[PDB]
Parts: C-alpha cells; sequence; structure tokens
C-alpha cells in the first residue's frame, strides 16, 4: 500500500501528498524518519484513554464556552469570507503542543504559499509540518495529502508528543473520495455522493485522539454554501465530531473576529474536561446569550429607541459587553485564569 517518509525529517517542512519535501521554512530538525503506509485504520478503541484534560487555544470565546480536549476533534464550519484561515493561525500561535501538522486539500496555490509565509514568520516554525494537494492535482493525491497528514500526527503521537492537527478541507476531502470512488465505478447514493465516502469519512476522523503518553487533537474545517442554509455533507461530517464551531459570515462583516456564533457553537467534551464550577459559569453565561439574543430581535426590529425602556438599555450594554470580550484580535493572548475570570462577571452578570 502507498507509504511515504514520515518522521523528524519533516518538521519545518512542506510536503507535497507523496511525502517529499518542496520546501522548507526551518533548518531540518533531525534526519529521523520511516516509512508509514498512509491509509491506515484508526487504533482499537481498547486501546485510547478518554478525553479528559483540556486543550487551552488562548482563545477567551473557545476556552470559556467552548472548551477543546486533548484528543478531541472538532469541526469548524465556515461560509467564505469568515475568517476561517486566520483561526488557524491565531490556533497554531496560542496553543501550547510539541506538533503542528496542517492539510490544505485543494487548496489554490496562491494561499498554499500564503500560509508558507506565515508559518516562515511563526515563532513555533520548527514545531509546524505542512502537507498540501493543489486544486490542479488528482483526487487521489488530494485524499493522499489528508492521509499523509493524519500519519505524520501519528508519528509524533507514536513518539509520545502532543500534536495538534488541521485538514482544511474536510469539505474537499469528501469531494475527492467522491470523484475517486465515481471513477472507480461507484454509484451516487446521497446527493452525488457513492455510499463508501460514508464509511471512508470516519476512518480517516476517527485516527486522532487520545492515548496514555500522546496524543493527536484535530480540526477539521468545512466549507458552508452559505451561513444559513441546507447542507447535508455538512451535516453528516457534524454528526461524526465531537464539536463544532460555527463562523458567522455575519459577525465577520462587523468586523467581530474570531466570527464565532456561539449558540449554534459546541464542544461535546466540554463537560468531561472542565471543571463543574467553569461548567456553572458556562451555563450561565450562555442563558445570558440567549436571553440578550431574544431582546435583541425583540426591540430592534422593534424599533428600539435608546431611553425608552431603561432595562432594554442594560440589556444592551451586557449585549455590547460580552461581544467586546467575545471579540478578540491576534497578539492578544488570553490565560485559561483570565479567561475564567471573565466567565465569572458575565455568569455574575446573568443575575439580573
Ligand atoms: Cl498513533
Ligand atoms: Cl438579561
Amino acid at each position: 500500500a502507498l507509504s511515504a517518509w514520515v518522521g523528524y525529517s519533516v518538521l519545518g517542512a512542506v510536503l507535497d501528498p507523496t511525502g517529499k519535501i518542496v520546501e522548507r521554512f526551518t533548518p531540518e530538525v533531525a534526519p529521523i524518519s520511516e516509512e508509514r503506509v498512509i491509509d491506515v485504520a484508526p487504533p482499537s478503541y481498547a486501546s485510547r484513554v478518554g478525553v479528559r484534560e483540556p486543550l487551552i487555544t488562548g482563545v477567551r470565546a473557545i476556552d470559556g464556552l467552548l472548551t477543546c480536549g486533548v484528543g478531541q476533534r472538532m469541526g469548524i464550519f465556515a461560509s467564505a469570507g469568515c475568517g476561517k484561515t486566520m483561526l488557524m493561525h491565531m490556533l497554531i500561535e496560542q496553543t501550547e503542543a510539541d506538533v503542528f501538522v496542517i492539510g490544505l486539500i485543494g487548496e489554490r496555490g496562491r494561499e498554499v504559499t500564503e500560509f508558507v509565509d506565515m508559518l516562515r514568520a511563526s515563532h513555533k516554525k520548527e514545531k509546524c509540518v505542512l502537507v498540501f494537494a493543489t486544486s490542479d492535482f488528482p483526487s487521489v493525491d488530494r485524499c493522499n495529502a489528508a492521509q499523509l497528514a493524519t500519519t505524520v500526527a501519528e508519528y509524533f503521537r507514536d513518539q509520545g508528543k502532543r500534536v495538534v492537527l488541521f485538514i482544511d478541507s474536510m469539505t474537499r476531502y469528501a469531494r475527492a473520495l467522491r470523484d475517486v470512488a465515481l471513477a472507480s465505478g461507484e454509484r451516487p447514493a446521497r446527493r452525488g455522493y457513492p455510499a463508501s465516502v460514508f464509511d471512508n469519512l470516519p476512518r480517516l476522523l476517527e485516527r486522532p485522539g487520545a492515548t496514555s503518553e500522546g496524543s493527536i487533537t484535530a480540526f477539521y474545517t468545512v466549507l458552508l454554501e452559505s451561513e444559513e442554509e441546507a447542507d447535508p455533507m455538512a451535516d453528516e461530517i457534524r454528526s461524526i465530531l465531537d464539536g463544532h464551531l460555527y463562523l458567522s459570515r455575519k459577525l465577520a462583516g462587523q468586523g467581530h473576529y474570531p466570527a464565532i456564533d456561539v449558540l449554534k457553537s459546541v464542544s461535546r467534551v466540554f463537560g468531561q474536561v472542565t471543571t463543574p464550577t467553569h461548567a456553572e459559569q458556562a451555563s450561565a453565561v450562555r442563558k445570558l446569550m440567549t436571553r440578550l439574543e431574544e431582546l435583541q430581535l425583540f426591540i430592534d426590529l422593534g424599533e428600539y429607541r435608546p431611553g425608552e425602556n431603561i432595562d432594554n438599555d442594560r440589556a444592551m450594554q451586557m449585549r455590547d459587553s460580552l461581544k467586546a470580550w467575545l471579540c478578540q484580535p491576534v497578539a492578544q493572548y488570553s490565560s485559561f485564569d483570565d479567561t475564567l475570570s471573565g466567565m465569572n462577571a458575565f455568569a455574575d452578570q446573568n443575575s439580573a
């Protein structure tokens, strides 16, 4: 089966879908590598441990309300122009991990080179590996890119490292699987996709996870056609993940970054990686957000006037304060303690 050289020799490097080093944005760490088959089955369920430890991203909205866990699979769902790529760079810069693996699947060449240029300027550059396939690549190679990125991550997990994996995007990975399946003689099952696709998606997504000694936490991007629209592929991918961050074109338009729609987003490992006090505070802040969106639609289309009802003005100030807290430009790391102090403040505010 199709195999590639992976190891410490690819840290700081750009790989094409065959594992060839086509560029180094930092000098080689060590010439240690081994051949691995890139399309392999997930490990035995009995070989894992639970996702129980939080993965601190330094992003207030995520760490506070959508806390990720070490070994989790997390979706990033976005239409075009929602800041997905900037959020990926933020997660790389601010998360503590031993290794970052980025797989860009069917991305345009310019975007690949821009991503690599960003990595070249990163202070974590020697921990990063980028695997790419452009739109010019055949479908087989595009699938291989995601499999190879996962395989590099598994290599470092086996060395006992904490690895963070990005696959951008699972939409293009699914389309590549579909095209390979069609060209192999398979008939469309749902909305053009053969049934083989819906079985090979979990095969790729179940490979990350935690062990007693290493881990892979994985972020998978999914390209929505528009912010609010009926998408079956996205729903399926969401159904097989441990959570999803929905990015909002509306919030992006307002310059609100990260453009996370908190009420549409969830981390399914939240309860198992947070303290009871944190979970209580997050419940309170979600109740507050739902109350605030209720009042927002209530008066902001019911012709709100700043001064009519002072309770409405209190609510609007609280809404603006929470939005300002969720907004976080790059280079503004928030420690988990500081995030929790903010959560405690807004949970207090839920008592009004
Ligand atoms: Cl592994
Ligand atoms: Cl309120």
